[PDB]
């Protein structure tokens, strides 16, 4: 329950999910340009 004592393996899941909502935002960047 809680964050134990800072996110643990938890943060980079955070971090892939950061990254996957940034590579999103660049495809859509992308389909905006063109594709």
């Amino acid at each position: 329950l809680r964050i134990p004592c800072c996110p643990v393996n938890l943060k980079r899941l955070l971090v892939v999910v950061v990254v996957v909502v940034l590579v999103v935002v660049v495809i859509v960047g992308a389909l905006l340009m063109g594709l």
